[PDB]
């Protein structure tokens, strides 16, 4: 086990991506992957997996604030299943409940990585909770 982990935050127009290392206990965003009604260019994922060789992949399971499922939940499950079927890598789901984001010299990451922020949160959550 290399300790390398990868997480995806499923979306219909964009799928966030983060990579983590158990060895250092950290995670960071990679550029998000554009999607066409949830379908990515699978060669991007193939490349990411071959280069990072993650021990396992984590996909967020989207849920409402109260924990109930939403329309997107089923599609995220299909996505997680398709990564496992196409690449053989172990895929784990991790709950991702919606929450309120609370309400000049400013600096922000480039858009591609900003679009992967939820994937970094998923992966930090997964590691912090001890999975």
């Amino acid at each position: 086990m290399s300790g390398t982990l990868m997480a995806f935050d499923f979306g219909t127009k964009s799928i966030g991506v983060a990579v983590g290392q158990r060895i250092t206990g950290t995670a960071r965003p990679l550029p998000a992957i554009k999607a066409q009604d949830g379908t990515p260019d699978w060669n991007i994922i193939e490349r990411l997996l071959k280069e990072w060789q993650p021990d396992e992949i984590i996909v967020g399971l989207p849920l409402n604030m109260d924990g109930t499922e939403q329309p997107l939940t089923a599609r995220a499950r299909k996505f997680a299943n398709r990564i496992h079927g196409r690449f053989g890598v172990e895929v784990k789901l991790h709950d991702e409940r919606l929450s309120t984001v609370e309400a000049g010299g400013y600096r922000a990451l480039n858009k591609g990585k900003v679009d992967s922020a939820s994937a970094v949160i998923i992966l930090e959550s997964y590691m912090e909770q001890g999975y």
